[PDB]
């Protein structure tokens, strides 16, 4: 399959070079897999989701995304125009309020919910979790991400937008999960993107165009935008039978584009997400 005039993000994860605008992917496109978006909720009624998105848990007065961040992350995972896996199932777990903030206890409880709610969903191809949040370091948040990873879910987390080492940020410091850095369309490390030895993969993070709330679309930046790229890629590689939950982050790093990113600090992996699809 080929999507012309696609955002630079998906075209990059399907290219060995920058500057292309065509996303190439296998027509399975994530069918049979599930991706849990743990954010500010998902506007499920957006036509770009085609009835594949739904709110399964909220810790507040409403499950509706009053912010747009969670809807933007879900659009990068599996929207019809801005998604990696255009056929996957999106489950919204609203652990952040409409202000984007959230207590660590609520966010931890959201991860434990996904570790058990996946037993209630139909995901024969695999379960992925997109954690496009994070804050200061916390062993409880790190253990909550490791528990979700040990339960059989591919956990992709954001490295953070502090331009520092991701070792002082949770769940970015958890070594068992996939810590995703950000990159721009010119194969440079995003100026805000965190780094360090704990990072596993870089993804398109700067000027990522995806869906917004109210049936609209907009372009934003952040490692919160590169995480759904890897999350959608893990679900894409899952239905194709290339990898499993405990080995997707390791497989993505193995088949990634090596030595193509600039401004990568010493000791940080120079890996960019690449679906390796040969049309
Ligand atoms: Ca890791």
């Amino acid at each position: 399959a080929a999507q012309t005039n696609a955002p630079w993000g998906l075209a990059r994860i399907s290219s060995t070079s920058p500057g292309t605008s065509t996303y190439y992917y296998d027509e399975s496109a994530g069918q049979g897999s599930c991706v849990y978006v743990i954010d500010t909720g998902i506007e499920a009624s957006h036509p770009e989701f085609e009835g594949r998105a739904q709110m399964v848990k909220t810790y507040y007065y409403s499950s509706r995304d009053g912010n747009g961040h969670g809807t933007h992350c879900a659009g990068t995972v599996g929207s019809r125009t801005y998604g990696v896996a255009k056929k996957t199932q999106l489950f919204g777990v609203k652990v952040l309020d409409d202000n984007g903030s959230g207590q660590y206890s609520t966010i931890i409880a959201g991860m434990d919910f996904v570790a058990s709610d996946k037993n209630n969903r139909n995901c024969p191809k695999g379960v992925v979790a997109s954690l496009s949040l994070g804050g200061g370091y916390s062993s409880s948040v790190n253990s909550a991400a490791a528990r979700l990873q040990s339960s059989g879910v591919m956990v992709a987390v954001a490295a953070g937008n502090n331009n520092a080492d991701a070792r002082n940020y949770s769940p970015a410091s958890e070594p068992s999960v996939c810590t995703v850095g950000a990159s721009d369309r010119y194969d440079r490390r995003s100026s805000f993107s965190n780094y360090g030895s704990v990072l596993d993969i870089f993804g398109p993070g700067t000027s990522i165009l995806s869906t917004w709330i109210g049936g609209s679309t907009r372009s934003i930046s952040g490692t919160s935008m590169a995480t759904p790229h890897v999350a959608g890629l893990a679900a894409y590689l899952m239905t194709l039978g290339k990898t499993t939950a405990a080995s997707a982050c390791r497989y993505i790093a193995d088949t990634a584009n090596k030595g193509d990113l600039s401004n990568i600090p010493f000791g940080t992996v120079n890996l960019l997400a690449y679906n390796n699809y040969q049309a």
